[PDB]
């Protein structure tokens, strides 16, 4: 047991300084350093504590093994053998045994002359055993706050840089920056030159040194744990082995039915070898009267019908327009939006981000390749140093960015969210030129010499891209790439366009302002959305064609709302113009009814706006997206009702001195039950769909109800009485379809065999139909939502090929867990001692799947962090000895003591009072440089405390990220696994009852919580509007259940091939989709109605000469009256500005139309003739 030395010398460089050289005999420890030698490695520390050692060497090591402790301290297995390693190498008793002293110099003594020797240089004799044990225990763990590697950091070479041997060496190599003086080191099993290396007991990542600290994790060690799991298959479509074992089951009932049916042509051609009409007869009468009445009475009819409109619509002088996006697609009870009621409390609402995705065209790729060694790294073309200082610029200038509002100066630091202020307030700007902290001389400034540059700024890059979170470069550069504000910038957040581990080749580079947004108070979003503005416009009118820039707002998507609302205005102009082009012409044929069909437009527009008024003093406020859908719905109707009586007078002859009220009445008597009828399944099939839970879609459902309800009685009022008058006029001076259907159409349309194929065909399309029925999109685009020329397409275009990160994802556990206790800590933290189901674990194994569950990474917990932060090995911790005030890192240690005791009990976790002592004081904790990150940047908002009665703490998350999200189903798919991964903390938590619960929150889980029951939501609407139809005609028509079933079953048909015609056209079943499918469903009476209708009342002998009478006689009218005008009323609309139209309502209804059409005038004769009532 020899010596190497006792004491130190002067200074080496920096604070270095060599260890005077001395070998003699031991010498135990002065009482000075026992809490160093306890400390550093207590293998040392028994009795007398001999020791060829000085405690300023003590002290010298442990503050020199600072960012190894960082990386390494998850692990105490390879801390332990790294810390048993250097003790020993420095201080243990056989120094002599393993160690050679080789190079040697004179040192002179300021103070009393006398000249020693420095070690500048020596031979380390190792053994081969602990190098393996150790670098083969603790390899594995990769570093935190990133997926290095961390021997990747402490290693100055990456994974696959370093060995065992070479990691040693370059460690104890001062040609790094960190050793003092270098140390060479010889491999070395057994002992030679009578120089026996050391090999003293190793421990692996499996084991735990003492009985109180557990051992480390199998995230960090591979012995213990493995990817056990693995998602499962998704098997389907069902029954594949059939092309679809639906495409089957359809088609091969399909050939049992034309066989069944044309069986019967077959075997036909072998066999060749008070209550009934009570409550219709009132009606007839009634309005027989009424129609007299207000026809021999005109004006004052028509004075009070211009009286209501009035009175009903200066209502809308308190109409309130409604154009923030969470009232429109959130239904304000969801679950979801509890959710986020509750979290927008707690928390603060989510920041709103400012994205802009930059792109270099015109520039290549460059190489790069590194000095010392490694291979080429090539680096894309958008990290070129010219084209990042013309970036650089454009984000200062950025920064520049005022717009003055209301007599008031606003700037991006005053609104951007500062996460550790008042102490650093620059501001969160989340951009690759935060490693180079947005300074042209950082991002130049270069640690080379002439023939060669040492670092660069790729250098720089490379490293911090490795570790975002160091303080220093620590590779000589020597440039902290924390950032302005204080805290990591993450790779995946600022870049996009890589390849899955390549940060060197990204192709677009992302931008972020996060702008801190207020809950309850307006002067702050007014300020904020100011400024948002001036913002777009600067960056939309940025001249740089270097670049191509990309962005958006949190205010972008309301106001291209506003902006793409107000670009119909001229299109339902233009509508109503050519409807009544059209109406003014057909309307009979100075034999024009013009003045009536002015009379019919302006009685519709009073329709319109008498239920806007008539709501708005409700309270129901406008979409304004209405108010250009509904009319166009209203006018549909209200023309068809108009046209079916004006023309049933004008063919109706007038018997004998009859004036004109006696024929009014017998025209009004024998044709307003059918409209009666089409007016009032149009009103409850409208009233019906609006029961459905979606604001948007809820009260345009009402809006058009009242409309279509007003409209059709003040018609039926207020235009019997106009038509009177305009009958008697005309009458002193001041049909070709009809002949059609009856002479040539109806005829053939019912021939024999025409009959049975038209029904085969039709009975064939209801089968396709409902064979590709399951294959319907679910959700909306969100893409398709805005104009074609609108820069949010482009922008989310971008996104969908370039970002690789996604939203932010919070599983905030509500109040009421306990927290100050071992169990409690264990149900939450994903650590050493806490159990294995634990909440960290249970998002961390969700992040290694990825794509099963779309959570990309770990859960950057708060409690591991305060736990790393308050261990007394870090020291970062320190309480004053009389104030219990924090003692700051970075202090003068006069007599600032360690919070937690240096001994066995204190290294357990600080599971009672002292929990919620210090937590405090660590969210208080700022970035020190000799401490760490600190936790002030990180937690402050995500943990919170109530004042008084212990401070037991509040709802705290756990923020992750969602991988990138790019459709509905990818949407869909995220939510629906984050509400499964918060499923299974609950249950593992095991409650007492529910008294808290954890619950996901991100930003479009309110857009997307309907499409989790959009299905049962659209089969209930669709069958509860459709039970309705079939009541009420079973009761209108009188009491026959055969015309009504026949009707409704026809109706039925009509929806199913409206889903199919939404398959083939790439509609998705969003609740738009789904409003109109019940509003197509109200609309197809209007067609249905009149034919089984004058089918039903006939008295020809046979069923066949019934239907053909019933065609002519009520077909002339319907073909003219409905198809027509919807059609004019849909084909202006096809030239739409917000694609949300253009696609659902364009597409929707002239599928309605000619699929009604079609149903209407062709199959409902048919199916009549075949099975119709007889009577
Ligand atoms: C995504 O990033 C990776 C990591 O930088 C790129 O891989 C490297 O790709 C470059 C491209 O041409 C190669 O040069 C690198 O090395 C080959 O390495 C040997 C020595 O190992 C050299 O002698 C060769 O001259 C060549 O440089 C290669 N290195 C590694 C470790 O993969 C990758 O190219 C990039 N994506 C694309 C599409 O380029
Ligand atoms: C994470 O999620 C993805 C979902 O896309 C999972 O699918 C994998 O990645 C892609 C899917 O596009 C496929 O890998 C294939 O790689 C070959 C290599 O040239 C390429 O030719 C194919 O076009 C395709 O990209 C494949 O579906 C699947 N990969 C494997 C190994 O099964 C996958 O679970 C994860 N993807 C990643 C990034 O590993
Ligand atoms: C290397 O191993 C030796 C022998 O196992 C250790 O010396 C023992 O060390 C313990 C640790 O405190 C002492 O309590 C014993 O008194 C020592 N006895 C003997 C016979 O060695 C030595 O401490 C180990 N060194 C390291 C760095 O682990
Ligand atoms: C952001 O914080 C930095 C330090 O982290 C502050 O000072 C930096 O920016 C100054 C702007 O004038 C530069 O002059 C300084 O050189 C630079 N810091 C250093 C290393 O000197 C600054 O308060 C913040 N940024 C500002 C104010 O622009
Ligand atoms: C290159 C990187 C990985 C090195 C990181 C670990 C650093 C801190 C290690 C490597 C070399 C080590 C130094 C080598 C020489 C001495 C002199 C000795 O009398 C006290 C310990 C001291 C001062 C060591 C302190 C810890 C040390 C500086
Ligand atoms: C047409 C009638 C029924 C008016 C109602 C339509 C409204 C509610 C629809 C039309 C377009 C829809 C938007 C489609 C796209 C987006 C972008 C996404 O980032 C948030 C949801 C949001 C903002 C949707 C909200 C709901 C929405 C605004
Ligand atoms: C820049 C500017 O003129 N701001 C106006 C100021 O002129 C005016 O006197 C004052 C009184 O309302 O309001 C503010
Ligand atoms: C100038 C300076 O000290 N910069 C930091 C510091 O944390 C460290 O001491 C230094 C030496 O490696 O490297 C880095
Ligand atoms: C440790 O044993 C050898 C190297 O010492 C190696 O083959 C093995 O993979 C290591 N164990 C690991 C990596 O878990
Ligand atoms: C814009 O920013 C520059 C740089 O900080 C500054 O000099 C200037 O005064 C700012 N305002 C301008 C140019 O209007
Ligand atoms: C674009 O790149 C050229 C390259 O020389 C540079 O001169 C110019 O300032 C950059 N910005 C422009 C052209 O707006
Ligand atoms: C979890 O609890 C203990 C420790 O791992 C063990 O008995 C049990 O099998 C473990 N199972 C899982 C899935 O972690
Ligand atoms: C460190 O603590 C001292 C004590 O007053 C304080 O002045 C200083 O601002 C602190 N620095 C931090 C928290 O970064
Ligand atoms: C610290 O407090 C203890 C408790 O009384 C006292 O004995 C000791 O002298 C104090 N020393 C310093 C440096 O504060
Ligand atoms: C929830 O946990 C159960 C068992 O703990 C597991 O079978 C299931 O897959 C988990 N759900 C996920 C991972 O979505």
């Amino acid at each position: 047991q020899s010596c190497v030395w006792y004491g130190e010398c002067g200074i080496a460089y920096g604070d270095k300084r060599y260890n005077c050289e001395y070998s003699g005999p031991p010498k135990p420890l002065p009482k000075d350093g026992y809490d160093l030698v306890q400390e550093l490695c207590p293998g040392f520390f028994f009795g007398n504590v001999s020791l060829c050692c000085d405690v300023r060497q003590l002290q010298t090591l442990k503050d020199n093994l600072q960012l190894p402790l960082q990386f390494l301290s998850r692990c105490p297995s390879c801390f332990y053998n790294l810390l048993n390693l250097f003790c020993e190498l420095t201080c243990s008793p056989r120094q002599s045994q393993f160690l050679n002293v080789t190079a040697t110099e004179d040192y002179v003594d300021p103070v009393t002359n006398q000249t020693k020797t420095n070690v500048k240089e020596l031979q380390y004799y190792v053994g081969q055993s602990f190098a393996n044990a150790m670098y083969n225990a603790c390899r594995d763990v990769e570093a935190p706050s990133s997926n290095d590697k961390a021997l990747g950091l402490l290693c100055g070479k990456d994974a696959d840089a370093c060995n065992a041997t070479n990691w040693i060496e370059y460690m104890f190599n001062k040609d790094n920056g960190q050793a003092p003086f270098t140390i060479t080191p010889v491999f070395s099993d057994f002992p030679v030159h009578g120089m026996e290396p050391m090999n003293n007991a190793t421990k692996g990542c499996d084991e735990s040194v003492d009985e109180v600290t557990a051992p480390c994790s199998c995230q960090d060690c591979s012995i213990v744990c493995g990817p056990k799991p693995q998602p499962p298959p998704p098997p389907a479509p069902w029954t594949i082995l059939g092309l679809d074992a639906m495409y089957v089951i359809m088609w091969i009932t399909y050939m049992a039915f034309l066989l069944v049916f044309f069986g019967a042509f077959f075997a036909v051609w072998c066999y060749r070898k008070p209550v009934s009409a009570a409550f219709e007869g009132c009606l007839r009468r009634l309005f027989t009267r009424w129609g007299s009445f207000c026809v021999r009475n005109p004006g004052c009819v028509i004075f009070f019908s211009l009286v209501f409109i009035t009175a009903c619509s200066s209502g809308l002088v308190f109409v309130r327009v409604t154009t923030n996006p969470v009232d429109l697609w959130s239904a304000p009870s969801s679950q979801a939006r509890l959710e986020k009621e509750y979290f927008d409390q707690h928390f603060g609402p989510f920041f709103r981000t400012e994205q802009l995705i930059i792109r270099a065209p015109l520039t290549d790729k460059h190489i790069y390749q590194p000095y010392p060694s490694g291979a080429d790294v090539p680096f894309g073309p958008p990290l070129d140093i010219q084209i990042l200082h013309q970036v650089l610029d454009l984000q200062i200038a950025i920064e520049n960015i005022t717009a003055s509002y209301d007599n008031e100066t606003v700037t991006l630091q005053d609104i951007c969210l500062a996460p550790l202020s008042p102490y650093n307030t620059n501001c969160t700007i989340l951009s690759v030129l935060n490693y180079f902290q947005n300074s042209h001389s950082v991002l130049d400034h270069k640690k080379g010499d002439d023939f060669f540059v040492y670092a660069d700024y790729h250098t720089h890059f490379l490293y911090c891209v490795r570790a975002p979170a160091s303080l220093n470069d620590t590779s000589l550069l020597h440039d902290p790439c924390l950032g302005t504000f204080g805290g990591p910038v993450f790779p995946w957040l600022v870049l996009g366009g890589y390849d899955d581990q390549n940060y060197n080749n990204a192709t677009a580079l992302v931008i972020t302002f996060p702008v801190n947004n207020y809950y309850n108070d307006t002067e702050k979003l007014q300020r904020a959305q100011a400024w948002e503005k001036e913002f777009i416009n600067f960056v939309k009118n940025y001249k740089n064609p270097n670049l191509t820039i990309s962005f958006t707002a949190e205010r972008s998507i309301e106001d291209e709302l506003n902006r793409e609302s107000d670009s119909d205005v001229f299109t339902v102009v233009i509508s109503y113009a050519i409807m009544f082009l059209y109406i003014s012409l057909a309307l009979g044929h100075v034999d024009s009814k013009v003045s009536l069909g002015i009379a019919g437009i302006l009685i519709v527009l009073s329709s319109v706006a008498c239920s806007l008024g008539v709501f708005s003093y409700i309270g129901l406020p406008l979409t304004l997206i209405v108010i250009e859908v509904i009319p166009f719905l209203v006018l549909a109707v209200g023309v068809d009702n108009i046209f079916i009586l004006v023309q049933a007078y004008q063919r109706d002859e007038r018997l004998q001195g009859e004036t004109l009220d006696q024929q009014l009445g017998r025209v009004l008597g024998e044709v307003a039950p059918s409209m009666f009828l089409s007016s009032f399944s149009e009103t409850v099939a409208f009233f019906l769909g609006a029961l459905s839970v979606m604001p948007a879609v809820h009260t345009f459902s009402l809006f058009a109800g009242l409309a279509v309800f007003i409209d059709f009685l003040l018609q039926i009022t207020c235009f019997v009485s106009l038509l009177g008058l305009d009958i008697k006029r005309q009458e002193k001076n001041r049909s070709c379809l009809f002949r059609f259907f009856k002479n040539s159409y109806s005829p053939l349309l019912l021939k024999d065999w025409m009959r049975p194929i038209v029904i085969a065909i039709f009975v064939g399309v209801l089968s396709f139909s409902i064979a590709v029925l399951n294959k319907v999109d679910i959700g909306l685009d969100q893409s398709l939502s805005m104009p074609d020329d609108s820069y949010m397409v482009d922008y989310f275009k971008s996104i969908s090929q370039y970002l690789h990160a996604g939203p932010p994802v919070y599983f905030v556990l509500e109040e009421g867990h306990d927290y100050t206790s071992s169990k409690g800590q264990n149900m939450v933290c994903g650590g050493m001692g806490c159990n294995n189901d634990s909440l960290v674990q249970q998002i961390f194994n969700a992040a290694q799947l990825d794509n099963y569950t779309r959570i990309g990474f770990a859960p950057s917990s708060w409690i591991d962090d305060y736990f790393d932060w308050v261990k007394p090995q870090s020291s970062c911790c320190r309480v004053d000895n009389i104030t219990d005030q924090f003692c700051n890192a970075s202090v003068v240690d006069p007599a600032c003591v360690r919070c937690r005791p240096l001994t066995p009990e204190g290294k357990q976790r600080p599971q009672g009072g002292d929990f919620m002592r210090f937590l405090p004081m660590f969210l208080s904790d700022n970035p020190n440089p000799k401490c760490g990150k600190g936790g002030h940047a990180a937690y402050s908002s995500a943990v919170n405390i109530l004042l008084g009665h212990g401070t037991r703490v509040g709802a705290t998350y756990f923020m992750t990220y969602h991988t990138v999200l790019q459709t509905s189903a990818d949407f869909i798919d995220a939510l629906k696994k984050a509400r499964l991964i918060a499923s299974n903390v609950t249950e593992t938590m095991g409650i007492n009852g529910s008294a808290y619960r954890v619950f996901p929150y991100s930003v479009f889980y309110v857009f997307y919580e309907q499409y989790l029951t959009i299905i049962d939501d659209t089969i209930f609407n669709l069958g509860v509007s459709l039970g309705a139809i079939f009541l009420v005609t079973m009761v209108l028509l009188g009491c026959e259940l055969w015309s009504a079933v026949i009707m409704c079953a026809t109706i039925a048909m009509v929806l199913v091939n409206m889903f199919g015609v939404m398959w083939l056209w790439g509609i998705s079943l969003n609740a738009v989709s789904l409003v109109n499918l019940v509003m197509s469903c109200g609309i197809s009476v209007e067609f249905c109605s009149h034919i089984t209708r004058a089918f039903t009342v006939s008295m020809k002998g046979s069923r066949v000469e019934r239907a053909e009478e019933a065609l002519a006689h009520m077909g002339s009218s319907v073909f003219s009256g409905i198809t027509l005008t919807k059609f004019g009323g849909i084909v202006v609309l096809a030239f739409a500005k917000s694609q949300i139209f253009q696609i659902f309502y364009f597409r929707m209804y002239l599928a309605m139309v000619l699929l009604g059409a079609t149903h209407g005038l062709i199959f409902l004769p048919v199916l009549l003739s075949y099975i119709g009532p007889s009577v």
